[PDB]
């Protein structure tokens, strides 16, 4: 119920978002919505029911669609859990995801503390 100003959400969370984008090659599979046809994985939507990626998250931050920062956390973990569900433990994407998730856990905590 406590509502955060959309511009306070941007200044606080956008550095945490840049931290994942800057991971290269690990972030590349995550920067745009998964396109099953274009990638040749047409079973993707039979398995992933709520897709999510960095461009959608950033667009929500840019346009003030999050009311409080834990919705941002939600979308980021949903993005990770989607990739861990779909790709096999031995795939590059799966390990790319784990890297991104290590980057996120190491930097989100002081940011969420400052937001109160
Ligand atoms: C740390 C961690 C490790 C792993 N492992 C790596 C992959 O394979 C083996 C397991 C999976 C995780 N799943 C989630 C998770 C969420 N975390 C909140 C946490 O960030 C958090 C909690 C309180 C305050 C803050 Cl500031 C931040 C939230 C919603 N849904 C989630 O699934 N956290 C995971």
């Amino acid at each position: 119920s406590m509502i955060f100003k959309p511009e306070e959400l941007r200044q606080a969370l956008m550095p945490t978002l840049e931290a994942l984008y800057r991971q290269d090659p690990e972030s590349l599979p995550f920067r745009q919505p998964v396109d099953p046809q274009l990638l040749g994985i047409p079973d993707y939507f039979d398995i992933v029911k709520s897709p999510m990626d960095l461009s959608t998250i950033k667009r929500k931050l840019d346009t003030g669609q999050y009311q409080e920062p834990w919705q941002y956390v939600d979308d980021i973990w949903l993005m990770f859990n989607n990739a861990w569900l779909y790709n096999r433990k031995t795939s590059r994407v799966y390990k790319y995801c784990s890297k991104l998730s290590e980057v996120f856990e190491q930097e989100i905590d002081p940011v969420m503390q400052s937001l109160g």
